[PDB]
């Protein structure tokens, strides 16, 4: 016996998995990339909180423009796409229009 070349980590309410690049919360698995792993990480890590536009560019940071009205848009899309089609389905996150999308701890 021995092990993996890409074993996992954790951290309190979520864990990270290395080889498939995605992150999991007590209610739920997350899957788009590294970068919105590591917002959605910070997110869970400090609190729920409206996740917004800014706030997503300060803790992603990999996109251009800092206003990120595409970031956004690519992370709800990729967010629903995940759990559209998986089974697994959000019931604490709630969109709030172009604010953002709201989460409680």
């Amino acid at each position: 016996g021995s092990e993996e070349v890409s074993e996992p980590g954790d951290a309190n309410i979520f864990r990270v998995d290395k080889d498939s690049r995605e992150v999991y919360m007590h209610e739920k698995k997350l899957d788009l990339t590294r970068a919105e792993y590591e917002i959605l990480s910070l997110l869970i890590s400090k609190k729920g909180y409206v996740f917004s536009r800014e706030s997503i560019a300060i803790e992603s940071e990999s996109i251009n423009p800092e206003s990120s009205n595409k970031s956004i848009d690519v992370i709800i899309g990729r967010l629903r796409s995940k759990i559209e089609k998986n089974p697994k389905q959000p019931q604490y996150i709630i969109s709030v229009r172009g604010i953002g999308y709201k989460l409680e701890y």
